[PDB]
């Protein structure tokens, strides 16, 4: 307990000796208590989406369990998790080599803008000061000694550490993301590096497997369900390491993941369970443990073991043998993105195979603990990564599988910014990012293709999209050329590589399907907005001023004379 959280706690107390009031009013039960001491609106996107100013599902988006425990899993459950985790690390390691990430790599990220959950004023000034690395060196040396001093989270939830602890985290465990351990190639169930023009093709491929319904059960507060046993299983990645890397990774797991200390608005508490690490490391270890949990739920449905109370020698061999024999074909019946999964099991016994799942603490959201899962019969209805997927046939017979979600959510998100000090140019460039994403991913939604064309017409041609998966819309290349590259040239599911010559070759959903997914097509106003769009474009041009603009609206047949 305190042999590991004490040094950090003592340090924080000393720096705060005056107000070290041990308040007996602290609202903590599970969180150990040691002591105490807004969405802005994007004006460019809003002026070009006037019909949505009277839709509450859009306009409301811009307005306005950490404290729980998880019963220890049973001996049968613990054995199932340990055998499965050992096997899974070995599979993920067959074609990969664990390795330290470098300051030279850490800075590069910082030179660009990749959320580092950090807390000089810019992180760009820390890595350049050789003073920062000296502090990193001290903690780094302490980690090698099996001790920590300055690796403490500030819950905001979202837990932000100091850069020194982040860099360190990244040095020891960044290889999982940087070298693509959770790629569909390295993991089979994984979709790291995929993006939205891929995810539907991947679900359609899972649908091709003989088996039962497609299951997509959510976990309530997945991170708050992460147990110390799960952490012991994740930590086994270090069995694959050597030298300094092994000791540095072992210290991240022991000192920062399995024996945490955090600050809260300031109470100084510690928990030895739950997920509380870096968002990128969190994503990879959530994928790992979700893959493990779903293989075990598959084993339960298949009758590989009879009970979670304890495993018989024979069953331990049967589970291990199931993995070696069918483990890979099985991970393949899954699409897993951190806590999000889709599973096509061998048959529907999976639906009521719930004892391992509930005993691991991964209780399903929106269904009685022991009510058997609802199955999806059509891959085009299955929810994944906040989307569903349509099969869309081009006038020339070729097949697109496209991402989709309710259009009010897409419009409402593009109308929001986070943070202060945005110029009109930067606000315009963020509007252009959304517009290009819509042109590439949601071109099949009539309102989004029109609104994208309008925003790109209203923002100077040469201004670069900005924002503080393959984000191919973050470019000043022509959007038809990018569309061709993503959907035709580089699309492994498209055999005919004939380029598309114009946007009018690129289809929409059916008119009724577009309405079902939130389109305003057929409202009197949606017609006033499409008819008068050059007036809205001109309003925004007049605000931005005398700049080089391009008219993209005649790419659409209706504005093409
Ligand atoms: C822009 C455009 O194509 N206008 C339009 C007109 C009517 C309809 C319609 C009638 S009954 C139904 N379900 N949908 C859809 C769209
Ligand atoms: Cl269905
Ligand atoms: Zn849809």
């Amino acid at each position: 307990n305190l042999d590991i959280i004490g040094k950090r706690i003592e340090k924080i107390k000393q720096e705060h000796e005056t107000s070290w009031h041990y308040d007996q009013d602290h609202p903590y039960k599970t969180w150990a208590y040691h002591g105490s001491y807004s969405s802005m609106v994007n004006g460019v996107v809003r002026l070009l989406t006037k019909p949505w100013d009277i839709i509450p599902m859009v306009t409301q988006m811009a307005m306005t369990k950490v404290d729980t425990r998880t019963q220890e899993p049973k001996e049968g459950t613990k054995k199932l998790m340990k055998i499965t985790a050992e096997w899974l690390w070995k599979e993920l390691g067959k074609k990969k080599t664990p390795r330290m990430c470098t300051r030279e790599e850490f800075t590069r990220k910082v030179r660009s803008n990749a959320a580092l959950g950090a807390i000089w004023k810019s992180a760009r000034e820390a890595v350049e000061d050789s003073g920062f690395w000296e502090l990193v060196d001290k903690e780094r040396n302490l980690h090698l000694e099996g001790k920590c001093e300055t690796c403490v989270y500030n819950m905001m939830a979202i837990w932000y550490m100091w850069l020194g602890a982040r860099f360190l985290e990244f040095e020891a465990l960044g290889f999982l993301n940087e070298d693509h351990w959770f790629s569909r190639e390295n993991s089979l169930s994984g979709v790291e590096g995929e993006g939205l023009h891929k995810l539907g093709y991947i679900l359609r491929d899972v649908s091709k497997k003989e088996g039962g319904a497609m299951y997509a059960d959510d976990t309530a507060g997945w991170d708050t369900r992460i147990t110390l046993e799960d952490l012991k299983n994740e930590e086994m990645v270090t069995n694959h390491m050597e030298g300094e890397h092994k000791k540095l990774a072992e210290a991240i797991f022991k000192l920062t993941y399995q024996n945490k200390v955090v600050r809260v608005q300031m109470d100084i508490i510690s928990r030895r369970d739950q997920r509380g690490s870096g968002q990128v490391v969190t994503y990879g270890l959530n994928t790992f443990t979700n893959m493990e949990a779903q293989l075990i739920r598959q084993m339960e449905g298949e009758g590989v073991f009879k009970s979670i109370q304890h495993l018989t020698v024979t069953e331990e061999i049967a589970v291990k043998n199931w993995l070696v024999r069918v483990g890979r074909e099985r991970l393949s019946r899954m699409a897993i993105s951190g806590d999000d999964c889709v599973v096509k099991p061998l048959d529907d016994r999976f639906a009521s195979a719930l004892t391992a799942l509930n005993d691991m603490g991964k209780v399903r959201k929106d269904i009685q603990q022991w009510e058997p899962s609802r199955g999806w019969n059509d891959w085009t209805q299955v929810p994944f990564c906040s989307h569903h997927f349509h099969e869309l046939i081009m006038k020339d017979g070729r097949v697109l599988v496209v991402p989709c979600r309710n259009q009010d959510e897409l419009i409402g998100r593009a109308r929001i910014s986070q943070g202060a000090g945005w110029s009109l140019r930067e606000t315009a460039c963020l509007g252009k990012s959304y517009a290009q994403m819509w042109s590439l991913m949601y071109f099949h939604r009539r309102d989004l293709r029109l609104a994208a064309n309008a925003i790109c017409s209203a923002v100077p041609s040469h201004w670069v999209p900005t924002s503080r998966a393959t984000h191919e819309w973050m470019t000043t290349e022509d959007m038809l050329t990018v569309w061709n590259r993503v959907w035709i040239q580089e699309n492994p599911w498209m055999e005919d590589k004939t380029p598309v010559e114009s946007w009018e070759e690129i289809p929409y959903l059916g008119k009724r399907e577009d309405q079902w997914c939130g389109s305003l097509i057929g409202l009197t106003s949606r017609a006033t907005w499409a008819k008068n769009i050059q007036t809205a474009i001109n309003q925004v041009r007049s605000l931005i001023g005398n700049e080089e603009y391009t008219d993209y609206m005649p790419s659409m047949k209706r504005f093409r004379r």
